[PDB]
């Protein structure tokens, strides 16, 4: 049997790891949270200095925070109502500094006013990423996905968009 | 170094702050369900004795579990069917007795028959909480949101409901 | 006072708890995954061997995992796109190796190709799952649910599915 000691030193360690799994719960919301309400400063704080990841199927690679979030702030304009909706994740403590999340989202975006007005998209992924800590803090290192489905269509314009915090 | 005792004391008070998220999550939970599938006294329990929250723009005020159940109740009658989705949730335990959780919801509204038959309500909001604990119990004491956005809008007929838990 | 050796075992079974249902949402989550993305090798893995559950209004009711993945695997075909969304779980651990939980799903069927080519099928469900651990791994026992709604309808074909991972 273990002392007294040694057990302690396990729960500190397995308690550490509940820990950083709800952490990391609780990054992924402030990054859909932040995106969704184009809080770009925000949002920047989410992702390692280390970051790695892709766009336009592979076509474009960014490798710092500052690069991404002006990237997304591209894609995602005042015109561009966006909902990314986080479900059921899969969250795994590789090492006590890094670790792999799967979520499932379900997305959703409206066009209201400009070039493509009227326009909806809705889809679904799984997307896989992998996260790491840096002073106490966790941090997104890699985003990547497989698409479930992807519509593209036209809204029916006598729908009244009677609210909107972008508008 | 700290001696066992106290690592243990720590551990105590940190696992505490997990399993009351954990509380608190499960609440959100009972919050919805009650809500959705209208079981108004249920829903009731969720609510601290001492609430306040308001609605209506800021021009309603509720000051009791009675108050804003009743209030609720009135706005979600028999022919609307009502899904209101919590996704990423982020919750910070403020005390042992306090926490705030921010919260992402989707929701939907379809009304079946009455004055409004056919109308439909989508939108979304990032709701911030506060809640208390009494006596083991957490509650809800606090609601509030930003709306991402609302859309109104008239349904098709030739849709068929094929199952309604309220008719 | 309880002694030290009595606070730690404390801890040692109220951590053990907190893990299980950490389990017990990502177990749910490879199911959804799994389902939806028809994988159904993995999704058996994740079905006690104990398991018994029941189909068509209770006409239907299987006796192992083979037989209800082979089940849901014929109401799940290639030409169907399926998202089964999990939201806001409740979940209660009964005993050292059962539990139950709560979930609440959106769910949205697309049908591209074959006989049921642009029927599209929208709904909600509360869910209640009873769960048993066996040798250190969760695996869901039982299913069953209330369902919100259920609306069926033809899909406008204008609309281009744009992506599909079963295409
Ligand atoms: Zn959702």
């Amino acid at each position: 049997g273990m002392t007294l000691e040694e057990r302690v030193e396990a729960l500190e360690k397995e308690l550490q790891k509940m820990k950083d799994i709800e952490a990391i719960k609780e990054l992924k919301g402030k990054y859909f949270r932040c995106l969704d309400g184009k809080m770009w400063d925000e949002l920047e704080t989410t992702l390692s200095p280390n970051i790695v990841t892709s766009y336009s199927n592979g076509k474009l690679v960014f490798h710092s925070p500052k690069e991404v979030t002006d990237y997304l702030k591209s894609t995602m304009p005042k015109e561009e109502i966006s909902m990314h909706m986080g479900h059921t994740p899969e969250i795994t403590i590789d090492s006590e500094t890094t670790a792999t999340g799967r979520w499932y989202l379900e997305d959703k975006l409206i066009f209201t006013d400009g070039k493509y007005k009227d326009v909806g998209i809705n889809g679904g992924a799984f997307y896989t990423d992998k996260y790491e800590k840096i002073e106490g803090q966790w941090y997104i290192l890699e985003t990547g996905y497989v698409r479930i489905y992807e519509e593209h269509f036209m809204r029916d314009p006598k729908i009244h968009i009677t609210m909107n915090m972008h508008k």
